[PDB]
């Protein structure tokens, strides 16, 4: 599925969960 890291610190989309949930890290630590 695609998710956007809409979050106010990226303002990025992607097109992919494993893209998004690897990156999801970076706003947890
Ligand atoms: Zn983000």
């Amino acid at each position: 599925m695609v998710y956007v890291c809409h979050f106010e610190n990226c303002g990025r989309s992607f097109n992919d969960r494993r893209k998004l949930n690897r990156h999801k890290k970076i706003h947890t630590g």
